[PDB]
C-alpha cells in the first residue's frame, strides 16, 4: 500500500543504498574520509581472520585512523563485480563482490591479493552503524607467501 | 497492488519457506534435502583451502553427497539463523552459526563450529544454486590442522 510508513521505509532504503554504493566505490585518497559515512560509535572490520575472532574497529575516529594503515597496506585497492542486496530491513544490506590490489604487509613480501568478499552493512539514522567483511583468509595467505594448509576430503 | 507485484510477493513467500525448511533440516531428513533443488541445481562450499568451490551439480549428486556428509557431520545443526530476503524474489541470503562433530577420514574426530553465510537462488520455486561461505581456518582447527598466523604490523 502507498502509506506514509511504506514511503519512509522506501526513502530510508534508497538513502542507505546510496551510502553502500558510495562506500564500495571509494578509492584512493578518498578512503581517508570514508569513516564519515559511519555513526560516531560505528564499527567496521574483518570478520573472517586466521584467529577465528573478528578484527573490529570501534568508533568513527578509530575507523579514520585505521584507514591511514589500510591505504599503506593496500595502496591501490579496488572492489569489482559489486552486487548490492537490499533486505526486508531497510537498514540492513549485503554486498557480494570481488577485490584486487597490492598487499604490503610488514614482515612479508609485497604481493597481489585477490579475493571474493561478502560485506554486511547495518544502518542507523542514515549512517553506517556496523560494517563487516567476510572473505576466505586462505586467499590472503597465498598473497603473503604463507603456505595454505590443505584438507584431504576422502570419499567426497 | 498489481498482479506482477502480487506474483513476486508470493514467489518470495514460497521461497522463504523453502529456505526455512533447508536451514532446519536435521538428522535422517538430510538424506532428502536434495529434493528441494531443481534437477540441475548446484549446492556446495564456496570457501575452501584450494580457492576453488566444491560444487555438487545436480539433484541426484546432491542426494549422493548427503550420504557422505551424514557420516562426516553426523549431528550437524544450524543455529542462530537469520534469513534475509532481497529485492530479487528468487535470491536470499542467510547468516547463521553451525556446529557438530567432524568425522573425516584420516583426522582426529573433532567438534567443528563456524559462522556461515549462505546464498540461495531459486528457479520455479526450487533451489537452483546454494553456496556456503565460511572461514576455513575454523575447520582446520576442528581437524587439528595447524593454522598460520598473519602478523598485522602497524595495525592500531
Ligand atoms: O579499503 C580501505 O580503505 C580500508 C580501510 C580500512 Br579502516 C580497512 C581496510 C581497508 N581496505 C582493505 C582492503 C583489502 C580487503 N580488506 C579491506
Ligand atoms: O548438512 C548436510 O546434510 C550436508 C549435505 C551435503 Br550434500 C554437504 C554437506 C552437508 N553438511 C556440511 C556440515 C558442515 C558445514 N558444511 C555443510
Ligand atoms: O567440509 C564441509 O563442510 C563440506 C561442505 C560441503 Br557443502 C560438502 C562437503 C564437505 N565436506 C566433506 C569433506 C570430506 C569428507 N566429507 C565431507
Amino acid at each position: 500500500e502507498n502509506t506514509s510508513e511504506n514511503r519512509a521505509q522506501v526513502a530510508a532504503r534508497q538513502h542507505n543504498r546510496k551510502i553502500v554504493e558510495q562506500y564500495m566505490h571509494t578509492r584512493g585518497e578518498a578512503r581517508l574520509k570514508r569513516h564519515l559515512l559511519f555513526t560516531e560509535d560505528g564499527v567496521g572490520g574483518l570478520w573472517t581472520t586466521d584467529s577465528g575472532q573478528p578484527i573490529a574497529i570501534r568508533g568513527r575516529e578509530k575507523l579514520g585512523e585505521h584507514a591511514v594503515w589500510s591505504l599503506q597496506c593496500f595502496p591501490d585497492w579496488v572492489w569489482t563485480d559489486i552486487q548490492i542486496f537490499e533486505t526486508q530491513d531497510p537498514n540492513w544490506f549485503w554486498v557480494e563482490c570481488r577485490g584486487e590490489g597490492a598487499i604490503v604487509f610488514p614482515g612479508y613480501p609485497r604481493g597481489q591479493y585477490r579475493n571474493h568478499f561478502l560485506h554486511s552493512f547495518r544502518f542507523e539514522n542514515g549512517l553506517i552503524k556496523e560494517q563487516r567483511e567476510f572473505m576466505n583468509p586462505c586467499e590472503q595467505f597465498r598473497s603473503l607467501g604463507i603456505e595454505v594448509p590443505e584438507v584431504r576430503r576422502d570419499g567426497l
